[PDB]
């Protein structure tokens, strides 16, 4: 029942990953206490713990139209686009979050590709973060009598094919028609297999965490009423792609990588597929086949 | 930001629902800390607690074969049917209860209608309990520090009818006819209205809780594979069918309100569907059309 | 088990109290994770949170050499004292403050008697906050889950006459004669009484936190190498006088009432003789005769 | 911001130490919450946690008049003696403990040379442990949210000698006369040195905790009102000798080491004078010379 603990590691940067984690840390300790208010929050704690990591010079967050550039005094060498709050009702809601190096907005506009850390907390039972910096997936918990992220797990690995398919089938009238295949592919097996279960939490976070530690397939995909899809792709798409990849996963649009999609501007949206990757390959080769 | 604190009320009934609560408090924390051995604490800190409250004469949980005896020297007045650990993603997942006046197993093989107290708690970001006396139902949120349930709200009411269905859909090549024709009504209304949104975290605690704050239905009904369905109707059906009808909604097996099925063995399964009344109704309208 | 929580009261004010109370959970939580830091910390978390508050014109600390005037643009009625963190072998440290209305430095010079509100935070195994307004001393728990400040006791009052003393004697070769007298008396009573016990924790929150709950006399009073007493005026002796005052006791420099003092530097020191009235008019009956 | 967690160690012991540290974090739990009632559930805890953990035989408890032995069922190897809850004005309590292998009552009336393990907890701010099996001191933090004890030193060793004395100086009318030397002499040091500074909170874990991180003396010698002394040789003195001596420090009563005292009966009292050993030197001088 006694422990030792000792300091983990994956410049500027370790500041800034270091800075996120404080600003995830009092997000947690604002969520459990607990929507407009929370929101805006979470944005001024991101925005400002991030700003005087010194080791920034461009934000991108889901609450603010146009980029914020960091008062020259502070500046670095990093970009970061966060979602402050993703997602009442106790489903876990979470912040995401992805980092680049510079090359103005500009800056923030890179391919998903260019990523140099990203990460996702999830505010449950327990807040935890899954993070990497290019190496694989590493998982952490808060520890707030510590004030500190635990590692709990190295190198996460999701499953090569899964069992869950997850998405809102309350959208089936605007499904485009790869999207109708795969979804009867996993209920109706045509190769005598048993259907897949079925979990939509509603909540990104919640789902993609889901996806990795179970396996399986999320899809956001594009629909009649959402022609782009819904979610963002600087600082939700881009993030958890770059989190479910170094675990072993794939993540599309439908049509490509969604971390090789150059983006158009900061509020851009894009479907997203993601998860094991026999399951993504599967909705993939509905695609082409439609 | 200062605050006076006041002891709340809805005999023996009172210093067992206080033992209930203290339990919920032990496994609150141990889930917050963390699966078989989850299962068996959890079970543990029920029996113990609730057989010192000297209020129990007869136990049934969802983890044990049989009926749980109290000791001659401890024995009061009420019987208790208790899911302790229902539901590693982060995923909500709770602990369900109904308590009844004692009439031997016998005693817990009572008509749901019987019941004198029930609720749920759900261990997410905050640990939060919905609890009725037969007069509605209050909500309370733990406070880990003070060791207490704090009052959050009372008296809640669900929608009259809401706009989110809730399934395993991944069932849908073994649904009955009237789950399917419902399900395809949801999707494509018959009457210009939009399609509901659907959400399934199966966890039932945390999809009941959902269907609570926000309105709408929750389903596991019958199927081929689970031809009474899959939950427990002692300790999962009945206490949140007793939640939902005293919030002002309904809950059925198909064929009769779950509250009046009788008992035929302790851990006997039934179908399930609750939540808003017109949507419910709805589905039952299903039902008898075919 | 469970409790309803209701707002508590005793305008600009208000907020500002609310924005003290805010940095002293602030504190709370940075000391449970623990010096010279500290000490930094806790001065940026006062400073800003008070300054932020949009009700203060001027502050002092007992961390800065000179008053700092709020920027124009927050500036408030009010003017606070702060002693950010008062007293590592896990004795109990404080936060200690008082709130005058303005009338420059100029603004901080005034007497005791006309302080507005004050209080002190002593972080124990609880952290605890007595305040006054000026119809009485009220008790606070801080419910750290909560993020709030709980009342635990009304109106409290300091014995008559007590049993504790509670100094430095290691500094007896430096006493003066009224000092020595006293002390003198409490281990040899000329009354044929039992001797005080003595206690000195050596921190002047938990001393005089003692003092108020149990009753007796805590003294800091000048010594041949302190002739001006060692604790501050302005943000020591001044709050802990009013507190002290506020619940029936009394506090005196051994030549006048503390709360009397026209203070002439921010910084200045004076001694300190607080707690039972009888006690403290004990003390001053050995001075009068010196 | 990020951490590792590695168990760490110092057979049958190892599971009643880690029993006995649950038992302390639940009683620091409830004092964190919070007179006789505190008592009772303290004793419970540990005499319960200590029982099943199939180590003991005989346990000796402050609270106890007799010697509690082990049901069959449930014995081990080991003897504990131990304070439950030793020292309401958030001066921190503490909770005392040691540990010997069986040789009846006779098994808990050993030397404190045959402990095997012993340590004291602070409830503070934060809960500290101190324990040794032997092989020096070390010191631990209570995390109550990973529910685990923390090494936060190694070894830890006390001054040589100090510069602050700890003794209840309101009971120098009773003071024998190498205590009143002692005293005198650090006040009034012959040798041109300064005077000790003092230091009494008048809880004994709190002062020994402060004499073992500052260095110094700590005394509760005998008087005329109290012949024996007032601390309990099996679960206060011999435990803190242990810890003392572990880290380079005396234990004495006046005459002899305190673990070498043999008892006579489970609640006898000793004197106790410990701390940095020149200075217990010195007072063994100011005794053989009186
Ligand atoms: O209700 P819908 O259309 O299924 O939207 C769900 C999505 O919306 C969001 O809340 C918006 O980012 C995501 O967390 C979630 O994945
Ligand atoms: O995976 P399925 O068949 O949808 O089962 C989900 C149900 O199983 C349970 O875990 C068992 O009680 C419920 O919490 C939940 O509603
Ligand atoms: O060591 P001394 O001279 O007794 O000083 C103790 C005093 O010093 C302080 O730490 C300084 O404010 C007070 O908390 C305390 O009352
Ligand atoms: O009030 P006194 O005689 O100084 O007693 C203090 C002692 O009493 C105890 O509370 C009893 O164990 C100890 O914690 C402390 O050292």
């Amino acid at each position: 029942d006694m422990l030792t603990l000792t300091r983990y590691v994956m410049g500027e940067l370790t500041q800034l990953l270091n800075s996120m984690l404080t600003a995830i840390k009092a997000i947690s300790s604002a969520v459990r206490k607990a929507v407009k208010k929370l929101d805006v929050l979470s944005n001024s704690l991101v925005i400002n713990m991030l700003q005087s990591s010194y080791s920034t010079c461009v934000l991108v967050s889901e609450e603010n139209k146009d980029a914020i550039i960091t008062a020259k005094e502070k500046r670095g060498k990093y970009v970061v686009c966060f979602d402050p709050l993703d997602g009442d009702c106790l489903a876990s809601i979470g912040t995401i979050f992805a980092i680049y190096r510079k090359t103005s907005e500009k800056d923030a506009l890179q391919c998903g590709r260019n990523i140099v850390a990203a990460g996702y907390a999830l505010y449950g039972s327990a807040t935890l973060v899954a993070l990497s910096t290019g190496q694989g997936v590493d998982l952490f918990m808060l520890d707030p009598a510590l004030g500190e992220f635990v590692l709990v797990e190295k190198d996460v690995k999701i499953k090569k094919k899964g069992k869950i398919y997850s998405l809102n089938e309350g959208y089936a009238k605007y499904f485009d028609a790869a999207t109708t295949e795969y979804v009867q592919k996993k209920k109706f097996p045509e190769d005598g297999s048993a259907p897949y279960g079925a979990r939509y939490v509603g909540s990104m976070v919640a789902d993609v965490h889901r996806t990795l530690v179970y396996g399986g397939i999320f899809l956001y995909p594009a629909n009649q009423k959402s022609p782009k899809g819904k979610l963002r792709l600087l600082y939700e798409c881009n993030p958890v792609a770059y989190i479910i990849e170094q675990a072993g996963g794939l993540a599309t649009t439908g049509t490509q990588p969604v971390l090789d999609v150059k983006p158009e501007a900061i509020h851009q949206r894009v479907p997203l597929i993601l998860g094991s990757p026999e399951d993504v390959q599967e909705y993939l080769t509905c695609v082409q086949k439609n």
